[PDB]
């Protein structure tokens, strides 16, 4: 009855059916199982109507992004603000010391930049964790590090915990260090990007609130496909959106899973054997919304650094080897906002906005999601580092105004209005991992589909733009083009 | 003639160093001509005001995660406690003349759209550095605010004193690539050219003797002459004299400084190969005050070529890269400059400065003249002290304020035995016609016949040991029954 069903809206689902309408494509229909499109680009409102993009925020790689590309020629069409470029200096916070970037004697950056060659050569025609690695470094160039950069370097270079959501001790070494070509553009709307998709092709081809829980390639060529509520489809071509962490639930038994989608017959071997691998990050947000700026605006980046210690050098100082250093590193708790690296967006330079976006990594990633209804609990987690950021921004300590109480008194005073949390692992639709985005054995397996008639597309499924909102942009308009070209050569 | 094993031409760290493997591998009875009254080559320490030293010629230890010359001073100093160099990489000061400071800005960002200019290199590869730089704005002027676009072309020309070489003659596909770690200030390069030198039979050198003629003998040795008629015969030579010299050898005239006359000549494979490469030149003066009154903020200082908004102007708008080279005296401001603060970095009041090709050629032309010199730099001189919080600079060549007492330059474009022709240290018809060798007997060593480390100190030095391995490695077979 259809030529093409699509699973999932989210960007790759929506390119495609953007992508088909665009090439003449009628009869065709987008199943999504939440009451929304968007997936995984969601932009939330908070106090006094703020809004926020909880899932992607940026545009990567703007030197070869197609996706900014097109997001770019638009503004320059109608000079409408459609993004910012908030790349800026990154300020670096330790709760004992302040501020420790662009440091005369510390330098830190470039040392940092040292280890991410180290990094590039250790790796260098390979065919080891993130915390590993670091150690590595340390202990082979020790005679070259004073005692701060060996104390405080590691602490720093963390930051790419918050590129991959995921801990040092966790990210595995080769995939961490990698470059991004060009400056970021933070989206000033990712939901407008979403809506200009949407409403590119027919709404009646929109089916919210149908999840799919089985697809069947017919004898006859036909692929059928039934969601949740009884509903029951069927096309020449299916497009598979959803996320790897959902279709990996098809390998396991009880079709009971949310979200999981039952492959009859069952997905090959060559995509199975790829889910032995990915699914272990996950990058979440906290978006802390004060009253009004009082608060310096040099940058719009800020790092606060997790804690360390001089033992620490001292261990790095003595130790005759690897194995010895990591024997060593055993000292004698609780998770606090001082336990790991968090990455703090400064919105009042970049886009006016006073308010805090905070991206943090698992496993804090998981806990913090599981209390995102505890507000209070929230504000005490991150009060010591929100009042760092401020002490070191010429400000002072944030005043706890979610429960409100006008007072003159706070005038120039930092007062926290709304808390906002990401819900990502929670979410059945999203659920499994993070991945960073990077400008195989998954890819390679997805791209190839499940047969002539079962496709994929999605974040997973490309190359370029592994991870990214433009890769999944463009593995749907992969996937929808390769389609329409054979729907016009067939007559 | 004296018979020798092995005669090695020119004592600079490529043929110090293949003397030193020869003898670490118990060759014996070689010998090392060095036409100049000194060993070093282009690694040359020299003495100023109040015995203070500079190196003239190379002064760091690049890409040192990797470089193995070194990684053998490192262990030296992790042995016996003595300083043999310092990590001076630090956070770069850059100042324009009008505006002055314009690093770490919180509006300019320029070190951020460096870092993508060299990203817009990496994938774009040919063309010179300045088209490219030309390319880029127009591709990405959508993103680039106005002052943006008039500054960041400037600061990008720091590049010019790595190549030593202005970025309108300089190419694109060359200009941009990484150094594998930090770079560390040798404190006395010629620290290294000692020990290595040390390292053999004294009596292996031979100084003031210029080689002027290397002739493969049909017996299968190769004799040697120095100009002042003494001969050697040897069963190998190994060739060391800079690119430049060497070039010498396939031009007429013989009287010409240096130069070897080769029978037979220079295979066609290696005459042919001295079309492409080399032009620039990079050149250094060293500024030495009476002490340090200045802001030690960092060791790294650079001085950007003055720009103008009517180039944003003609950037915005330009419609292409035809339109746009359409429509677009020598100062101190007409070149990016690069100045080594070394106050903060070895605790000496003097400024190391390097200049690129064609200003140096100019400037080691009148390193006579002193006050000229001065008077060329002071406006950049003053600049400088200003932003870092001084004042201008007063001429004591002959309390609050800087003194300066004398000025060196260097004199590698005028000295017969270099001739300027610089390159760039980096981490290929020439390196594979000098690394074959002219035949099994006469083989070539240098900054120049080396792919990594080529330009560099470390490349020199591996391909003396390269030279001098493969020669013990034939050795080796006359002691086989
Ligand atoms: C916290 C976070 C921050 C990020 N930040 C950035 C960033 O700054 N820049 C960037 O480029 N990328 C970023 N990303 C990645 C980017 O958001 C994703 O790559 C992209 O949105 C993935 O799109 P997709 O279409 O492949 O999948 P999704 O957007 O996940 O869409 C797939 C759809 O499938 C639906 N679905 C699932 N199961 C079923 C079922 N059984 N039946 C029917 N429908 C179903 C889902 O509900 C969903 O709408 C971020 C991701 C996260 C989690
Ligand atoms: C201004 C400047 C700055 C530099 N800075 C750095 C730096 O910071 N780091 C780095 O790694 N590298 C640097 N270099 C490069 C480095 O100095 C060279 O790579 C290295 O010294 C070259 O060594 P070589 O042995 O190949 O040649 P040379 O050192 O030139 O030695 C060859 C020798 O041959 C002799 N000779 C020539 N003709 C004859 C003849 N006919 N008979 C006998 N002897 C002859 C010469 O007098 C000379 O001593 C710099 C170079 C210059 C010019």
């Amino acid at each position: 009855k259809k030529k093409v069903i699509i699973i999932g809206a989210g960007i790759a689902g929506l390119k495609a059916a953007s992508t088909l309408h665009q090439n003449g494509i009628q009869d065709c229909l987008v199943l999504e199982a939440r009451d929304r499109v968007g997936g995984r680009l969601q932009t939330v409102t908070g106090y006094q109507g703020r809004k926020y993009d909880i899932g992607a925020s940026w545009h990567h790689d703007t030197l070869t992004n197609p996706l900014f590309l097109e997001e770019a020629q638009l503004s320059l069409n109608d000079g409408r603000t459609r993004f910012v470029f908030d790349d800026d200096n990154f300020i670096y916070i330790d709760e004992e010391r302040g501020r420790v970037d662009h440091d005369k004697e510390l330098l830190l950056e470039i040392v940092d930049n040292e280890m991410s060659k180290f990094a590039e050569l250790e790796f260098h025609q390979h065919l080891c964790s993130f915390f590993q690695l670091v150690m590595k470094y340390l202990l082979q160039r020790r005679q070259f590090l004073t005692n701060d950069q060996i104390r405080y370097l590691p602490q720093l270079c963390r930051y790419l915990e918050l590129w991959h959501g995921l801990d040092w001790k966790l990210l595995s070494a080769k995939d961490t260090y990698f470059g991004h070509q060009g400056r970021n553009a933070f989206a000033l709307n990712y939901d407008s990007v979403v809506q200009r998709i949407a409403q590119s092709f027919p709404q009646n081809w929109l089916k919210l609130s149908c999840e799919v829980k089985s697809i069947t390639r017919e004898p006859s060529k036909n692929v059928t496909v039934n969601c949740e509520d009884g509903t029951v489809y069927n096309a020449d071509y299916v497009i598979i959106t959803v996320p790897q962490s959902v279709l990996n639930l098809s390998v396991q038994p009880e079709k009971n899973l949310r979200g999981r989608i039952e492959f009859q017959p069952p997905l090959k071997p060559v995509i199975q054997d790829a889910f032995d691998k990915i699914h272990f990050g996950a990058l979440g947000k906290v978006i802390f919304e004060f009253e009004e700026c009082c608060w310096s605006n040099e940058s719009s980046k800020i790092v606060t650094l997790a804690n360390s210690t001089n033992e620490f050098v001292e261990i790095v100082r003595n130790a005759e080897n690897l194995d010895e250093l990591d024997s060593m590193l055993e000292r004698e708790t609780s998770v606090t906002c001082w336990s790991q690296p968090l990455f703090f967006v400064n919105l009042s330079k970049s886009t006016g906005v006073a308010s805090f976006m905070m991206l943090m990594q698992a496993p804090l990633t998981n806990h913090i999601e599981s209390i995102r209804e505890d507000k209070e609990r929230l504000f005490s987690f991150f009060q010591p580092v929100l009042n760092k950021i401020m002490k070191c921004l010429d400000s002072e300590d944030v005043i706890d105004g979610m429960r409100p109480i006008e007072n003159i008194a706070n005038a120039n005073k930092p007062v926290l209005r709304n808390i906002i949390v990401s819900n990502w692992t929670r979410d059945p639709y999203s659920r499994g991992a993070y991945s960073a985005c990077f400008p195989v054995d998954m890819v390679v397996a997805m791209s190839n589909g499940q047969d002539s008639r079962i496709r994929f597309a999605g974040e997973h499924t490309i190359m370029d733009g592994a991870g990214c909102a433009y890769g999944a942009w463009e593995s749907g308009r992969r996937e929808a083009t390769r389609i329409s070209d054979l729907l016009k050569l067939e007559h």
